[PDB]
């Protein structure tokens, strides 16, 4: 089955998630002003599925239980399957200008699937019959998994195992007759407060010192032991205030991160993807990796669309918007957006069947693709700042543009004087003007400036991680045989 | 006479300025958690020139009154003072890491100077007396005067006189035969709530139909029928948290803007400085800015200095600070910082004396300072970004890092577990890391952002307005004759 | 029947066509050093077609002739055809690692294909079939067909019909019952001097009142009327110098332009594809400049290969390989090169099938593939020169290298100086050193830096010429609706 | 006294200066097509110093002799010294869009001037009473000296004494009672073949197993052992052909580059500056090196303003003059020109005396200086590009121009159709819109190519060289503790 939105929400609140934000419990989280944007976001991904204008780019008939399911579930059977994930996600990008979230359960279980495999072939083990088996339960019970790969990483001068603190990444500490027992955290996972489930695997490449760090598995979201600390978002707490809305900038959507814990969580043996085979969890880091930095290409395009739009809005709104380098900036974000689009379809359309038989992008163009990323959101910001004007960040609240306080000489209000001076062409209402300027502040400084800017900087990697694969994969020294043959060298 | 930072604060004490927030009368303003950073800003400009170590450049003997002022409200006498005025604010960035206001009543000051007596020389008036004494009063009261220029404008593509609404640029309503009454408002406007006086000046060059807009004067902060709406910014109410502290990232420092609004104010003549004569709208603008984009070249460098200094830090308590990568990124936001800096110091050394006798900065390269400004602080944020790591903008509030409540297996709490796995290299706590993650969250993203990223692209004019004037400045025709020269054309 | 590489050459020796170089008819042109690196260099696309192990990508079945044919000549079936000829181009320029020219012979057939369909479909004419014969010629005799779009064009401020002389684009002079006659030029054509045919088409939109421009048609080289004059390349004469190798970079290949003259010229009704219908003008420009902006994703892509590849061997033969900011920068030229391919890849894998049955680019995609290519080769060259050092622009000449003439105080050569004082790390004798170095320079600044460099700048258009055309492609009224459903607006 | 051009040309035709080219000696190289241009250009430095309109800007009273003097010979007695010199390089590179050399002496003269002083206040050597002696000697005779600095250095990666021929560094081979016997070459010198002595230094700092290798003195060009060997240029033969002059682009200047080699070269005691104290060469390296990083800061903006013409010039002959992009393409190359020029500026306005006396410049803002110059020249050439368009590099030759050869059915000559084809505004004839093109070709791509693009990249250092001594000057640990302070932290 597919859940509509609404049965999306209503199996949240049966769950026993334990959530925690500024020292105390949060009872009702589902409801909660600081956490529900991020519901409404992932919520999205279930409604466009209900919609049949949207069905067939949302929904597939599964290959391993032979019913429709949605895209966000299937394992890639193409490099045209590869091509329409990246659609999917420039719609919902276009949708809910965030991070909508569930594409890492998506990639995580293409690479778990794919990884589980090759790790069976050397050890004669079972963990792709345990990925495939809960699989199958995922796509019938259509339900959110959180992929967590993240770490907190402790000092980054040094390995898993020479850390003062063995629990600064996730390991196994005990092994018993039914299952193991594990203990650490994941840090920086957006929606993980809003999911059924997590699947885990490692952060980075592992030797044989570091092989109880080499763990993947996963588990509910109220699994015994296991628990969540919210982490902030700048302009947070706009949400709380009475009436918040102009002034969100995204009232229905947003995306949250938070720290998850694992108190010394079990888990049974048929829930176990990877437990010690060090040589296996580079694979697992280079593979989810790589569909997460594809993904980019689809999501951050969606949502520059949305800034795109906005900024050329803006211009209308202002009266600006015959002026040349008005348009001319417009045409620049445009085109560095479309670059980033390329870059996602390329490695897609270049992708390639792996052992286990689903399909994989180039690894090469999903690191370009990423690389880029790092980049053209910042700019793609500063333009929609220049166009935009001063007044988005330094307009008074929304409580002061509808106040009926009295200021004037002659019974003017504070709201009669915001309305009146922040007027500007006659194509909109003085509110609808705010409005949009709200929208471009919240993305270009607040709450959603966190995915757009600092996600796109650090997701799937820090700029680093790219650069050096990228000189591994690039070929360097067929490149240097090809200038010898023109030059006339031996 | 100088006061010190105790006596300017209790100066503001005295004052009867209506300031609104919310929708409310704001009684104890100086004492208001989201405008006191403001006050405490400004405030350095007085600590330091009681500091014996830095006497020398932050006062000067008054060369109308004889006395030791503030070189805030000193006129330039030569290219060594345009020099001295960039390294003064260079210090003041350092020390702060914010805006402290007060550079715009120094700039105003000169600009009025010099342009005032140019139209008396022209139309018989008294403008030029009427400054030179209030500029008097000032400097023997060492008093705070907000310079505000910019108005709402209404419909960018209309001229003053244009406008559906006459309002939305600043204008004479009524002229007396013992002074003029004003209506309008001034946007954008930073530490004008914590101002003794404001000077206001148009913001674009005037025709004849709109001589009503050609209006500068001085008035104090609490005269009849002025009052000012806050702007929000970033993160605000994070200061309104109880025992708000690591989570601002600055808690002492902040600068704060507003609209000011003039409700029919009445200027007497002795204050006004421009009456209707519209040729010289354009000469103040060109003035004002000129020195401002000047200030840029000082106050932008010295706030970069502390940027560059807090990722270099947070590479330290991560344990990445051997890295190449790392210490070239420190090195590129080192080099754009100096780049700016020097068109800063540049404008000034090719300085000159106007007609009235104060030194002014080369209109050109105050041009390139400023357009240079419009691009390389948002791309030494960027970088401290990728230096700093995810944290930055997912780290759980203090309060649960402070926490005592009970969470873990065996008693830990919510402040136990945030310590623990938030922990990095020896070389800090793990609340010393917090504290540099979290200034950096509120420079690229939070409060200060608004400054160091937004202002620096629109205060004093938006990066067009630089293009129009170096085109104009350029001197291309008698460079087509270079050409011609060379390329052996007649 | 396909062409051996020497087969092609002695084709060209029976032809008649006029070439003129400094003022003298050149009578052995295919011998000709200035000219015979363009005739080696188009050579390879019929040797590499003949090798097997490239003869999968080389060849393809043609569906109009039933018989294999060079992919140089084929009208497109898929998007999988569109991304073969992208990798085809990749191929032929790591091979020469300049213009192999043929390029504009196949998009020009594909874009007149489509075209005349269209014109037919909407006038009752018969262009379509006055072009499927004359491709038939073409596939059957393995010919290579100039494309010839860009006229000299008079002054920029201008339209055709509007200038002072009526010559400065290509027109009908003269209508008969047999055929027509027309008058003027084309400018810039790549490989015309050794091509078998043209294939003539106007430059840019047409209205009503310019309507004897709007004409295309195709020709033999040496058509009674028509010749060329060469046009000069940077270091072009270093081809002239007794035994020319070292100092040339790049001594087999090159790719030379020239001044293609129309002076009344008979064209037969058959050979006709345009004659007067301006509103198609307009379609055929953007036809076959998308299939070339389409093309650079590939050929510039395997030149730049054979860039970063040499400054690569650069380091490794200066022996400054290990340092950490020259494998950054090897990095960079590889990021960058690799973004253009993903450009070229992706605008063929979005493509779709025309009326007229073939497939075309994603028109977007393609204008964003070319617009990056005005700016990453200059980047890539920039970096290169960094990594090769000051030897690529101050070597002395070949001639000093080998010179016997003895200049040391004990019997020492110029050449024994050259050989000893320009050595570097054993990897390589001083000669190999000497021979990347002049291929840097070459490319960099030389005879290839006309191609890299400027043809990347202009080629199928100045960049602004994209710059228009994104706008109106880029979706931006559907943009703004999607931020106002974001923003609470209706 | 001071010479004039015409005396300056006369003096070299009496050096018996040894120089070869493509095998062979030249004996009268001062006529030579590929050398006089660089010294026409060198040439210009002694005729605006005849010059009423210039001569004080371009020369100076000596505190040496007490005589008047050339600029260029100067020791800086202030911060205007170090300004003017700067505006006087603005002035030179505006007359010769060229290099024109003679900067090399100045920077020398003073970096061994105020190093030789604290070589003998610690070893109590003659070094600083030798040069006096030796500056005295030029400033009388108004002579060239031309700089030497860089060695060829063979392996990269390996000290002078680790080398495997231990001449590829210039060293001592012997020392005598009376002098000192040397032996090895320096590379890339340019002007070398047209001074009148040339002044060596070491090239960077030296430990004691390299103190054979710290060596500086003076010595006439045509000193027994010493000869030159040319060095190529792109397109420099054009230069012999027979009446060259539109297809040079500069006709009248140039600056060429020769290997000038040590065959065993005797120097007397007086003429020898420093002799195997190594703790100071890095001194010497530091101090020419910073004046000439300064030198670029006033010689590239001068060059960039011929540009910029060249450019704007181009669009008035094609017709494309009001075009709001190409308005806009000539703002950016301005502004990244003076962003240049305020670099210069500003590490002049911020010099200081050495303990010798002289004046020195910021030596972190000339690394600035430097750091932007390896940058900008390289886009305001593409910017440059762009706007002449593809006739710039396809245009045939001067001969082709002037042809008398029949081609056209009308008796038309080759001449006729190059002027009638390539004619474009009313502004210009063809022949003027060819020379502004042929300029603009020569300095992206040809002989002027090598000096604006390539010797700023690697002209006083390659990039990486600055970039290590910024991170030294940066004092990033005392930024650290600025933001300790202001994040709260002890
Ligand atoms: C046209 C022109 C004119 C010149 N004129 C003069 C002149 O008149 N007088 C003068 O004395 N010099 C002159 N120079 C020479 C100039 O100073 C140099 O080119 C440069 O300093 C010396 O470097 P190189 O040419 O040996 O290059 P290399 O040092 O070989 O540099 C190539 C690259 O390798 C890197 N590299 C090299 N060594 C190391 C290392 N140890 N560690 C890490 N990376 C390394 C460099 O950073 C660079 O990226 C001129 C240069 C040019 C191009
Ligand atoms: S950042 Fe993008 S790809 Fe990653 S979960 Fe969010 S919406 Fe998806
Ligand atoms: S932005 Fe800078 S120059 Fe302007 S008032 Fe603030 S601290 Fe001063
Ligand atoms: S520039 Fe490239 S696409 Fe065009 S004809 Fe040459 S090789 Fe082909
Ligand atoms: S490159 Fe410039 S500073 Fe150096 S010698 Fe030439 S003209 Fe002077």
């Amino acid at each position: 089955m597919l859940m509509t939105a609404e049965q999306y929400i209503e199996s949240l609140r049966k769950l026993n998630t334990r959530v925690y934000m500024f020292g105390e419990k949060i009872e009702n989280w589902v409801d909660h002003p600081m956490i529900r944007p991020s519901i409404n976001c992932v919520r999205m991904t279930y409604e466009l599925a209900q919609d049949p204008q949207y069905a067939d780019l949302m929904t597939t008939k599964s290959n391993l239980i032979g019913k429709t399911i949605n895209r966000f579930a299937n394992l890639h059977q193409s490099t045209d399957d590869l091509r329409k994930k990246v659609k999917m996600q420039r719609l919902l990008g276009q949708k809910t200008a965030s991070c909508f979230q569930r594409c890492v359960g998506m990639d995580a279980f293409n690479a778990v699937f794919s990884t589980t495999y090759e790790i069976d072939q050397k050890y004669g083990t079972n963990y792709h019959k345990n990925f495939t088996e809960y699989l199958k339960y995922i796509q019938e019970n259509d339900l959110i998994v959180d992929g967590a790969m993240t770490d907190p990483k402790g000092d980054r001068g040094l390995a898993p195992s020479a850390q003062k603190d063995p629990d600064l990444f996730l390991r196994i500490v005990e092994k018993r007759e039914d299952g193991i027992v594990v203990r650490g955290a994941k840090a920086h996972q957006t929606g993980s407060i809003n999911s059924h489930e997590h699947i885990i695997m490692p952060t980075i490449a592992m030797t044989e010192a570091d092989k109880d760090y080499a763990v993947s598995f996963a588990c509910p979201s109220d699994a015994d032991g296991l628990f969540m600390i919210y982490g902030r978002q700048s302009c947070d707490t706009r949400k709380m205030e009475e009436g918040a809305d102009i002034d969100l900038g995204n009232k229905q959507f947003g995306g949250q991160e938070a720290l998850v814990v694992f108190d010394n969580v079990f888990i049974p043996n048929d829930r176990i993807f990877l437990c010690q085979e060090y040589d296996f969890a580079g694979m697992m880091v280079e593979r989810f990796a790589g569909y997460h930095r594809q993904s980019y290409g689809g999501c951050k395009v969606g949502v520059g669309d949305v800034v795109i739009g906005a900024a050329a809005l803006a211009a209308d709104y202002n009266g600006a918007q015959k002026a040349s380098h008005v348009k001319d900036k417009l045409i620049e974000m445009t085109h560095l957006n479309e670059t980033l689009y390329c870059c996602g379809i390329a490695c897609s359309a270049e992708g390639y069947p792996t052992a286990a038989g689903n399909y994989q992008i180039d690894l090469l163009l999903a690191n370009v693709c990423k690389q880029n990323i790092t980049r053209f959101p910042y700019e793609i910001v500063r333009l929609a700042e220049d166009i935009a004007g001063g007044l988005m960040v330094t307009m008074p609240s929304e409580a002061d543009f509808k106040s009926e306080t009295v200021v004037g000489r002659d019974g003017e209000t504070i709201g009669d004087f915001c309305n009146k001076f922040f007027a500007a062409a006659p194509t909109c209402t003085t509110e609808e003007r705010m409005r949009v300027l709200r929208f471009l502040e919240n993305i270009c400084l607040g709450a959603s400036a966190v995915g757009y800017r600092t996600e796109s900087m650090h997701g799937a990697g820090s700029p680093q991680a790219q650069r050096i694969m990228i000189a591994r994969q690039g070929n360097i020294n067929a490149k240097k045989e090809l200038a010898k043959a023109i030059a006339g060298i031996k």
